[PDB]
């Protein structure tokens, strides 16, 4: 289940705001 999201959405927003 959403863990498929989760990660996704955490790991993206994380890429985002420690992009600089």
């Amino acid at each position: 289940h959403s863990k498929g999201l989760q990660i996704l959405g955490r790991t993206l927003k994380a890429s985002m705001r420690e992009l600089g």
